[PDB]
């Protein structure tokens, strides 16, 4: 049986700059770091980097796959303007949310809501979906 | 600050076969069901199936990138062996060290690559301390 979540991993094509945006912009605690990986604890999840310098990254920016993190209502605004303040990648009851990239792509999403929240919405505004709980 | 993870959303190219893949195989808990997504709780974690037609997944494959779910060493090999009986695309995985802990790396049918770790980052880095001498630790 699937216990949890165990970690994350993304290849990216320069670990030093990689390393620079999950510190020093989404405050990721690093943990060890070598000239091709890096780990660290981001908001109690294992988060790795592996670097890739030489494979194709045309077509990530097709596809809605995307990894949302917990903020607070309340340090939405102060996430908001720190990623603007950044020049971070942003990108354009469902409650509210940033979406913005790392540097290679990789679509992330700061998220206020739960997953209780989304299920009342969709009962409420969607019940011609199939509800299982 | 960043306090947790909120969920993980694929985008998938037929949803109804991405069900059956996380459902049936996974044993992910299905909650919600429409024509265009599909929510899961799997291992505790809010999991989310989007259909998106006609994007291009060719380069997925040559990517390291991947998430990695917990197994118990007790159910490793029925693991490997039930995705296997489920003819799986198992990925022939690195070279591993004992102390590595054990993987079976897969793809879902969009080529989204999955990991089964019997290890926890202690682990790891206790192994790398150990074997690792390139390595800085903070
Ligand atoms: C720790 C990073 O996921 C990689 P591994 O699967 O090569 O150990
Ligand atoms: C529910 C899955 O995250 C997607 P959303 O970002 O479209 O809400
Ligand atoms: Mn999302
Ligand atoms: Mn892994």
């Amino acid at each position: 049986m699937i216990k949890g979540i165990n970690h994350i991993t993304y290849s990216v094509s320069n670990i030093a700059k990689s390393i620079e945006f999950y510190r020093d912009i989404l405050g990721a605690d690093i943990l060890v770091e070598s000239e091709t990986l890096a780990y660290f604890n981001l908001g109690g999840i294992w988060l790795a980097l592996n670097e890739e310098k030489n494979i194709p990254r045309s077509e990530i920016k097709y596809s809605y796959t995307h990894i949302a993190f917990t903020i607070s209502d309340n340090d939405f605004e102060d996430w908001y303007n720190w990623l603007k303040e950044n020049e971070v990648n942003i990108l354009e009851r469902d409650k509210k949310s940033i979406y913005f990239t790392d540097l290679d792509g990789h679509k992330l999403e700061l998220h206020t809501g739960s997953l209780e929240d989304r299920l009342s919405y969709y009962k409420e505004a969607k019940p011609h979906m199939n509800f299982y709980i």
